[PDB]
């Protein structure tokens, strides 16, 4: 090899430090929206049990 | 020999003391010019590091 193909392989890893992932954010958020989910089926169970 | 073969060795020094060689001025310049050949294509190398 020679000093081009050096070069490039130096650019290709400052080019994979800033590659573009999905934003994982989005999936952590989705995690965190359980918590409304269960608390919102308790609330339904308790008025039916206090109801009844 | 005689007087005329000894000027006649006296003109033919005179003559190769003023003989017509290559011009070699032109090889110097065709080594030094070789600069540029080495430095530009260092330039192309590094415009397609940038590049990339």
């Amino acid at each position: 090899f020679t000093l081009i193909e050096l070069m490039i392989v130096v650019a290709i890893i400052g080019i994979l430090a800033a590659i573009a992932i999905p934003n994982f954010i989005k999936f952590q958020a989705r995690s965190k929206q359980s918590e409304a989910k269960t608390n919102l089926k308790a609330l339904y169970t308790a008025q039916k049990s206090f109801f009844s």
